[PDB]
């Protein structure tokens, strides 16, 4: 409606500034395209700059950040050499973009040495972790999360930190980064589960490990939830960045609602939904999967189920002790 | 004496580098590859010759060393002919660069001067490097032109950096003139140098000479013009008389040693 406008506008800006550079320095039309493809990356700088009060400073920090993120993404496509684009333009625009990023970021920076400082503190953790990421393919959530925390979380954390350091007054330093590192892993999960298929593109490590039973669907859900919390948490710390709240819920829920299911089955995570009631002196428990007819009568939910063959058992529970997946079935009917 | 200080820096520089590469995850294979870059680990010495305090000098000499090796790794990563792991190359390359930026900035009079110099002609350099492999050269004019960027501009910014991190009374433009000129003499050397390794195609300039598309004398002339440009640079005050035999050493080597191999 409005703030969604600002993001679209910032992303537009960053895309331009980025492609104008890739162009001027020699990038072929092929690569200039490839860099405008990167939408998520070109948008993020916007979220990172959310705590920046003066709009002009904000625009500048955002695009500088945009510059490096792309520069860095390019150095990666450069290692994979699966992009089919030219290795030289890749390499050189990589450098060009980086150098300009460094230049603009330092112009807005609080203390001259703050920029190189940040890019150095975790440089080995980053670089070497990225080396180990691909040395060995992870095999359970524990390890996936481990790798992700470096090439995903640290990577963006640094920009989070840089955004704070170049964003004038009232920057909740550690909080911006905490947002970045959290959000980063959420989208990193999304990315994994997202298969575009082009070239010789592997099924996402996490997706694969998910589809192979090496990682339990519910666990993914838990983590997705931990990350949303860790995120919302950060954007809360004062002075706060209320705007990012919906952003966070947006990507987390996308993974959950849209992506997650492409890999799990009919049954997402957790156990199969059950209804517990007392019937004919007994104790019962039926999976909503076997519940046929179900209606309402005041504040009770009456129903019928498949009890064993052609046998139709019955029940009635208070809407209170009625599981969500059953109160839903009321809807489909009347 | 003097040759003694050269060797010492090279050793010191090689170790700053391999030690860095080593601990960021580079394999024993790459670490070696980096210390094999001899000229490159030596040249920061020459660039820091106008530097007085020998501590500051060895600090600037090695930092620049990190970046030159990193940029050189960036290269091997676009030629993908070293048969070294692409990932290791990429990661180290970045790690060494980030360290070098951090070091040079701690040694500079004004930190903002490092990125300034790096951005200044970043486009000149980057694109000229693209254009260079986009259309190989056919006559000494074009070769010289391409060399001017990937070779001359490349080194030039390091000389600029050294003048900026080198403290008081550094003849900025002169340190640089030295770099862009000497840079091109070693680039011709390097071209005319054939090691046989993997799929190393005869040096464009060496080819052109053997094809007849570039005249021996015209190569001899250039070499001399560059010899002059460099002595000229090191003569300007305060001056770095040290670099004189260095200039002759390298310039005569290409003349006496390399040129005859390509007279084709």
């Amino acid at each position: 409606v409005d703030d969604d406008d600002k993001m679209l506008a910032a992303e537009a800006a960053n895309r331009d500034h980025v492609t104008r550079c890739v162009a001027q320095t020699g990038g072929s039309p092929d690569l200039v395209a490839h860099t405008a493809a990167l939408r998520l990356y070109l948008r993020v700088p916007h979220f990172l700059t959310e705590w920046t009060t003066d709009p002009d400073r904000r625009a500048a920090v955002s695009r500088a950040l945009a510059l490096d993120i792309v520069s860095m993404k390019l150095l990666d496509d450069l290692m994979d050499d699966d992009t089919g684009l030219d290795r030289v333009e890749l390499a050189c625009v990589c450098l060009r973009l980086h150098l300009r990023a460094l230049h603009e970021l330092e112009s807005l920076a609080r203390d001259p040495k703050a920029v190189t400082d940040i890019l150095e503190q975790d440089a080995v953790h980053l670089c070497g972790g990225q080396i180990r990421t691909k040395r060995s393919r992870a095999t359970n959530l524990r390890e996936w999360r481990a790798h992700a925390s470096t090439y995903g979380s640290t990577f963006l954390g640094r920009y989070g930190a840089l955004a704070a350091a170049c964003g004038g007054e009232g920057q909740p330093a550690d909080s911006v980064r905490e947002f970045a590192e959290a959000f980063a892993m959420t989208i990193t999960m999304a990315d994994d589960l997202t298969d575009y298929d082009r070239n010789g593109e592997r099924d996402g490590n996490l997706a694969h490990l998910m589809r192979t039973g090496a990682v339990a669907g519910q666990d993914v859900v838990d983590l997705l939830e931990e990350l949303r919390g860790r995120a919302l948490a950060a954007v809360a710390a004062p002075p706060g960045a209320p705007g990012l709240v919906p952003v966070v819920h947006l990507y987390t829920d996308d993974v959950l609602v849209r992506l997650l299911p492409r890999h799990l089955g009919e049954a997402g995570a957790g156990a199969m939904a059950t209804v517990k009631f007392k019937y004919k002196g007994e104790e019962k428990e039926v999976d909503i999967s076997k519940i046929k007819k179900v209606w309402r009568v005041g504040k009770m939910i009456s129903f019928t189920y498949d009890e064993g063959g052609g046998k139709t058992g019955r029940g009635a529970v208070s809407e209170k002790d009625a599981p969500k997946e059953l109160l839903q079935m009321l809807e489909k009917q009347k």
